[PDB]
């Protein structure tokens, strides 16, 4: 038997942030300094086309004089948020075919609010979820997010493998990071530290659904990928490569310029153990080489992409979905490996050519690689 | 079968008893009404001791200013992970194992928000593998314990579906005491009465679970199996507890229902927990509270009260939730762990044993564990 993908579906907010739109943020609020122009510099450089906000331009987040609270900013992600995460999900649960209260497991993940109840609970009500649904709510992990929650849930629903019982789960990954736009913003302007968060983050919900195959119902979609294994690596390090800290206004990102550089040594052995704790793939010398097999990669910035291709031996067109989920969308954060799926999941509907196994890799905080290997069934 | 194979709790070592609440508040703050009430009711806790990680002495008591969101962090970081370390090391140590071999941390707290997380701090700490498979649970709050529980039980049957060994750690970790400076001046400054000020103290504590595949001699036999797991929500407009981001942290609402909805939901809790627990739920007499043990999270006396008169208990079933709460207070996701802990040395009881917490999203975390 096997635990398998069955539904899939994403939803970016829907309003552009170009980089023009940013540079009338930016100075709307804030006379020019060196680090105001060194970030809209860099800005146009990202490589990213479209990077979407739940706040339209003429919303009074881009124009209100003051920085938001903690407070607002927690009800800002509950009344944009938690409506994006609900269509996502129900657009999963669409995909899938099957009845939402025949859902097993919820594991939702955010590193862009903090509530308590937190917005799986919420989520529950709205979907009409059972009352014994089996929640979990991940932290601390941010863009990892996607994929750590791919694996707890795999596991889970291997959990009721073993008790020969059904199980779905819902996966849900919602992300709001320009509600701490205008935070970071002024701390950028005070410090004078030049804050590339500023120019990569949107914001966007995702979700998945996961079969144990059990009890397997005529109105359910047959399995898109079926999830063989997953392998989170944490390396040395003497302090994180990426910081996501609470302050009195909310988060504040602190982004190290060495990820490429270490994205470049990491990734291969990542890899390397992902295969390794595979016992159907762990004993082949060619079931180690990157290039015999699909991939997707987060794109946590275009340089991180640049380095994992190249250190995979890879090509570009081998992460072209990479890529394109990057250059529409920019970083989503958790939600990123899933915009990324959908893409691939929809280049195979339309005659698409794919190698018949496929791994992910997305950094997570505590210099951890989190790995999946998909298989076509 | 899934068992717990070590336990081990560790509250912080500074009385915060009556007379040292009064101190701290009226250091800070001229008489009001809402001030004069909570103190009033700070006396009547039926709580002997609780624990903080700040002395009397320390500067957290006597600063002028409430502290910022990045130093309550800090603080976290400083008192509470060490506080963490120590509960597993302790934990790791019951169970005879040895870190390398854990392959799950599960761990769970309220009181702080980081990335990374603290539980990424701990894998360092304690020297786990470097592909040790972490989950850090949010959101969830006095429920956190048995949820912790309920997470790693069923990732633990995963692996034993792949045949392979797993040991799972769990870990809670709540520092409440790092609020209280901020929670004092939000009530002095809306009048509104918060007895979260009288209830919460400070404190870790770890279990280590065991799936029983590639036991090895040195490991402590199966304490309890965990048979089964479930969490009921409730309906209801808005949670029964809230704690709310702000600037200066979390504020905690807690509402004056609790106990009647304690007394209301555990029995239908109980009921679900047993129908959906396949070899005990044809038999009618496994529906009868008073045959099975008891653990309930103290989240206030009236709550324990409640519980125990709903399901025709006595208060000598429920001795060891009570004297967790007497002695330490409501610790949050810990203290249904610091409950198995007494009843474990108070052992070294009947077949069976029930674990009930409330969690947020008026939700009803349970547990059945039986003696091997
Ligand atoms: C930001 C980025 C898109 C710029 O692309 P580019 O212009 O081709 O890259 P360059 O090396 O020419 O960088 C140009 C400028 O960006 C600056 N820069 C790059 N990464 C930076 C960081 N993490 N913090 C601050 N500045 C940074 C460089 O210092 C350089 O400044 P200079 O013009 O004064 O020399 C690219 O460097 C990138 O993708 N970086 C990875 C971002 C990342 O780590 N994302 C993960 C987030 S968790
Ligand atoms: C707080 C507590 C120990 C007080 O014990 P008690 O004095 O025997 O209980 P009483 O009913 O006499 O309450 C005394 C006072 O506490 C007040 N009080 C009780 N619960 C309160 C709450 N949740 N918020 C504010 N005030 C509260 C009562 O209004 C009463 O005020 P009054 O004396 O001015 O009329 C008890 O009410 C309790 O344990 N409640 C449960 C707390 C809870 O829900 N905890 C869960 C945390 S998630």
């Amino acid at each position: 038997q096997s635990v398998s993908i069955v539904g899939i579906a994403s939803r970016c907010a829907p309003h552009k942030l170009g980089a023009d739109e940013l540079e009338a943020i930016a100075r709307r609020h804030y006379s020019s300094t060196p680090s105001l122009e060194k970030m809209l510099e860099i800005n146009r450089k990202t490589r990213i086309d479209h990077r979407y906000s739940v706040f339209s331009s003429d919303h009074e987040h881009w124009h209100r004089p003051t920085i938001p609270s903690f407070s607002e900013c927690d009800s800002l992600f509950k009344e944009y948020g938690i409506p994006l995460a609900s269509a996502a999900s129900a657009r999963a649960i669409q995909d899938w075919g099957g009845v939402p209260d025949e859902i097993t497991h919820l594991v939702a993940v955010t590193c862009t609010n903090t509530a308590h109840p937190g917005f799986d609970s919420v989520l529950c009500r709205k979907l009409g979820l059972k009352c014994n649904v089996r929640r979990v709510l991940l932290h601390g992990i941010g863009c990892g997010g996607g994929i750590s929650a791919m694996r707890v849930a795999h596991e889970l629903l291997l959990g009721s493998t073993q008790q020969g019982v059904p199980a779905r789960a819902l996966i849900v990954a919602c992300e709001v990071p320009t509600v701490f736009a205008r935070s970071e913003l002024d701390i950028m302007d005070k410090t004078q530290d030049v804050n590339v968060a500023m120019c990569l983050f949107g914001d966007c919900a995702a979700a998945l659904v996961l079969s144990n195959g059990i009890g397997h119902k005529a109105s359910e979609q047959r399995p898109i990928w079926n999830i063989l294994n997953c392998e989170p690596t944490q390396f040395d390090g003497t302090e994180d490569i990426a910081h996501f800290n609470v302050h009195d206004k909310g988060y504040h990102a602190i982004i190290d310029k060495r990820i490429p550089q270490l994205t470049g040594k990491c990734v291969p052995a990542g890899f390397q153990s992902l295969i390794s704790s595979t016992p159907s793939l762990a004993l082949e010398e060619k079931n180690y080489v990157p290039s015999n097999y699909g991939w997707a990669v987060h794109p946590g910035g275009y340089a991180v992409l640049v380095a994992a291709q190249d250190a995979l031996g890879l090509t570009a067109d081998d992460l072209r979905a990479s890529y394109d989920a990057y250059r529409d969308g920019g970083n989503t954060i958790s939600t990123t490996i899933i915009r990324i799926l959908e893409k691939l999941r929809d280049e195979h509907k339309h005659g698409s050519n794919q190698k018949d196994k496929l791994v992910l890799a997305a950094w997570g905080h505590g210099i951890t690689l989190e790995t999946a290997i998909l298989t076509r069934p």
